[PDB]
C-alpha cells in the first residue's frame, strides 16, 4: 500500500511541506523470510517475561507536558495536568469507546516540524521540514494509560544491551568500546534507513502488537492495544491545521507513544534478521529508534563489503532499504551514530576517559536560534547536559548560557529541555549534580582533546562567526568569579563547570546533594514523539 494519500489541501501552519510529501509518499514492497520469522519468536519469547501495568487517568495526566497541544474537545494540558472535570470526562469517553469500538480509524493532525539547521550553501541546499503526525489530546492521555508501562519496560526486556535508550551518554560510550574491544579485528558500521517511519507497513505494525501482547495485560490495556493498532498505528486520516481533510496514512505516525519503541522493535528485528542473512560474524548491535549501529568480526576487506551488500540487500527486501548506502569502519571513532561519535581525552591524573561527542554546527546554530528568540524546548541544554565532557559545549555553550542568566536572573528558573524525546523541566542551577550523575565527577576536569576535535571546533566557530575558544576562556573567568560569589548551587556552578577555564584548576570533590537527584525515569526508554514529561526531583 501507498505510505500516505493526498487530496491536495496544504499541510498549513500553526512551505517546503510539499518537498518532503513527495519523499516520502511510494508504496511498500516487503518479502519476509526464515531469518526474520526465528529472530521475531526469539523478541517474542523476551516479550513473554513483561508484565505491564494499567495506568490510572490520574497518572497518565501527570505525564503530559504542560504545553503539549491543546484537544479539540474543549481543553488543554493545564486542564489535563489540574485533573479538570471536563478534561477527565473526555478521557473516561476516548477510553470506553476504545474499548467498545475496534475499528473506526481515529483522526490525526498533519504538521511541518520547524527545525533550525545551519545554512549551508557549500555541500548542497536547504533540508524538507519534517512531518509530525500525532491524535488529539484526549487520545495521547489513553495511548499513556494502556501503553506507557510497556514502552518504558519491553524493550530493554527484549533487545537485552541493545536497547540504546537504557544507556546514559557515558553508558553508551562504555558499550560501544567494550563491544569493539571484544572482537579480534573489529568491523563497525551504520545503518541509514531512507524515510524509515514511511517504510514501516502494516504488518510491522502488526508484528510489533504481537510482541506487546506477550505482556501480562489488564483485559481493558489488551482491548485498548488491540483497539489503538487498528484505529491509529496502522494508519488513518490525516487533518492540518486548519481542519480540513489532507488524506490518509499507512505507516508509522510520528506524535504517537509507540514510535520510539515500535520504530527500534521493527529496526532491531529486520537487522538482526538481515545480519543473520548477510552471515556477519559474532554481531553487537545498538538501536535507537531508526539508527543502527553494527559492531562485528571483520572477515577481510573485500569480504566485509560484500556482507554490508547482503545486508542492505536483506533490508531492502524486508522494507527498509538504505538512504545512503553502508560502509566498513575499522576504527570506533569514525563510526558516526545518533550524530554523535566516540573520542577520548584524559582526566586530571592523566587517565584515559572516552566520550560522545559531534560535530557542534547544529547545535550552535539552534543555540543561536534560541538565544535570539524565546522558544518551548532550550536545545542548548539538551546538550549541555548530553555533550557536558564536549571542548564545545563547556567552552561556548555554559560560557554563553550562564552568562545569560546571571544578566536576567534567571539561574534558578526551570527550563524545558527534550532528553532524546521526553520533555524534562530543569534548574540550570542543578547542572553539576546532573552532570557529576550522568558523566562522572571527570566531565569537570577534562583536557588533552584530540587534534581532530579541537580543529573541528575552532573551524565551526570561524564559520559560524562565532569568537575564538580564547575569548570563551576570558568570559568564564568572569562569569565564574560571579556565580563563586553567590554562593550554594551558584558557586558550585563556578566552581565545577568552568574548572577548566582558571590558571590553577582547583581540587573538586564529588557534590554531597547529587545523590539526592531522582534520576530513575531518565535513561529507561526512547519516548520521541511519545508527549511525554518530567519534573527533576529531589
Ligand atoms: O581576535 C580575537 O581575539 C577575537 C575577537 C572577537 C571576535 C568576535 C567577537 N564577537 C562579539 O563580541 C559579539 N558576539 C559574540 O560574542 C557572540 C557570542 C555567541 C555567538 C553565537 C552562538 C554560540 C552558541 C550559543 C548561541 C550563540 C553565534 N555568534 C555569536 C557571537 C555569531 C552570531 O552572531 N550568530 C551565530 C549564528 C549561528 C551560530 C552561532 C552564532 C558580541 C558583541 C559584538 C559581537 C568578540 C571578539
Amino acid at each position: 500500500s501507498m505510505s500516505y494519500t493526498w487530496t491536495g489541501a496544504l499541510i498549513t501552519p500553526c512551505r517546503s511541506a510539499s518537498l518532503r510529501q513527495k519523499k516520502v509518499t511510494f508504496d511498500r514492497l516487503q518479502v519476509l523470510d526464515d531469518h526474520y520469522r526465528d529472530v521475531l519468536k526469539e523478541m517474542k519469547a523476551k516479550a513473554s517475561t513483561v508484565k505491564a501495568k494499567l495506568l490510572s487517568v490520574e497518572e497518565a495526566c501527570k505525564l503530559t507536558p504542560p504545553h503539549s497541544a491543546r484537544s479539540k474537545f474543549g481543553y488543554g494540558a493545564k486542564d489535563v495536568r489540574n485533573l479538570s472535570s471536563k478534561a477527565v470526562n473526555h478521557i473516561r469517553s476516548v477510553w470506553k469507546d476504545l474499548l467498545e469500538d475496534t475499528e473506526t480509524p481515529i483522526d490525526t493532525t498533519i504538521m511541518a516540524k520547524n527545525e533550525v539547521f545551519c545554512v549551508q550553501p557549500e555541500k548542497g541546499g536547504r533540508k524538507p521540514a519534517r512531518l509530525i503526525v500525532f491524535p488529539d489530546l484526549g487520545v495521547r492521555v489513553c495511548e499513556k494509560m494502556a501503553l506507557y508501562d510497556v514502552v518504558s519496560t519491553l524493550p530493554q526486556a527484549v533487545m537485552g544491551s541493545s536497547y540504546g535508550f537504557q544507556y546514559s551518554p557515558g553508558q553508551r560510550v562504555e558499550f560501544l568500546v567494550n563491544a569493539w574491544k571484544a572482537k579480534k579485528c573489529p568491523m563497525g558500521f551504520a545503518y541509514d534507513t531512507r524515510c524509515f517511519d514511511s517504510t514501516v507497513t502494516e504488518n510491522d505494525i502488526r508484528v510489533e502488537e504481537s510482541i506487546y501482547q506477550c505482556c501480562d495485560l489488564a483485559p481493558e490495556a489488551r482491548q485498548a492495544i488491540r483497539s489503538l493498532t487498528e484505529r491509529l498505528y496502522i494508519g488513518g486520516p490525516l487533518t492540518n491545521s486548519k481542519g480540513q481533510n489532507c488524506g490518509y496514512r499507512r505507516c508509522r505516525a510520528s506524535g504517537v507513544l509507540t514510535t520510539s519503541c515500535g520504530n527500534t522493535l521493527t529496526c532491531y528485528l529486520k537487522a538482526a534478521a538481515a545480519c543473520r542473512a548477510a552471515k556477519l560474524q559474532d554481531c553487537t548491535m545498538l538501536v535507537c529508534g531508526d539508527d543502527l549501529v553494527v559492531i562485528c568480526e571483520s572477515a577481510g576487506t573485500q569480504e566485509d563489503e560484500a556482507s554490508l551488500r547482503a545486508f542492505t540487500e536483506a533490508m531492502t527486501r524486508y522494507s527498509a532499504p538504505p538512504g545512503d548506502p553502508p560502509k566498513p569502519e575499522y576504527d570506533l571513532e569514525l563510526i558516526t551514530s545518533c550524530s554523535s561519535n566516540v573520542s577520548v581525552a584524559h582526566d586530571a591524573s592523566g587517565k584515559r576517559v572516552y566520550y560522545l561527542t559531534r560535530d557542534p554546527t547544529t547545535p550552535l546554530a539552534r543555540a543561536a536560534w534560541e538565544t535570539a528568540r524565546h522558544t518551548p524546548v532550550n536545545s542548548w541544554l539538551g546538550n549541555i547536559i548530553m555533550y557536558a565532557p564536549t571542548l564545545w559545549a563547556r567552552m561556548i555553550l555554559m560560557t554563553h548560557f550562564f552568562s545569560i542568566l546571571l544578566a536576567q536572573e534567571q539561574l534558578e528558573k526551570a527550563l524545558d529541555c527534550q532528553i532524546y524525546g521526553a520533555c524534562y523541566s530543569i534548574e540550570p542551577l542543578d547542572l553539576p549534580q546532573i552532570i557529576q550523575r550522568l558523566h562522572g565527577l571527570s566531565a569537570f576536569s577534562l583536557h588533552s582533546y584530540s587534534p581532530g576535535e579541537i580543529n573541528r571546533v575552532a573551524s565551526c566557530l570561524r564559520k559560524l562567526g562565532v569568537p575564538p575558544l580564547r575569548v570563551w576562556r576570558h568570559r568564564a573567568r568572569s562569569v565564574r568569579a560571579r556565580l563563586l560569589s553567590q554562593g550554594g548551587r551558584a558557586a558550585t556552578c563556578g566552581k565545577y563547570l568552568f574548572n577548566w577555564a582558571v590558571r590553577t584548576k582547583l581540587k573538586l570533590t564529588p557534590i554531597p546533594a547529587a545523590s539526592q537527584l531522582d534520576l530513575s525515569s531518565w535513561f529507561v526508554a526512547g519516548y520521541s514523539g511519545g508527549d511525554i514529561y518530567h519534573s527533576l526531583s529531589r
